[PDB]
């Protein structure tokens, strides 16, 4: 019948960090500069080296966006995909 469902956008995601989206690294601040990506448009999480599910170690959240194959994720929140 109907399929499991989580995200209410795209898959789940497993992130190896995440940073609140106003608290970021100066490190973090600069690749999403490098990448174009407009910051003060940004809520919730950053997550970079995000791979999606289809068992995750690190974080598991759903995201608006992935960029660059996982490099950086936004618009991230936590999610449980568990019991
Ligand atoms: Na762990």
């Amino acid at each position: 019948g109907t399929p499991p469902k989580s995200c209410s956008s795209g898959p789940v995601y497993c992130c190896n960090k995440t940073e609140d989206s106003k608290h970021l690294d100066k490190g973090t601040t600069a690749l999403l500069g490098l990448l174009n990506i407009k910051i003060g448009d940004l809520k919730d999480l950053v997550g970079l080296n995000c791979s999606p599910l289809s068992s995750c170690s690190a974080q598991t959240v759903c995201c608006t966006n992935t960029y660059q194959h996982g490099l950086v994720n936004v618009g991230c929140t936590p999610i449980n995909i568990g019991l």
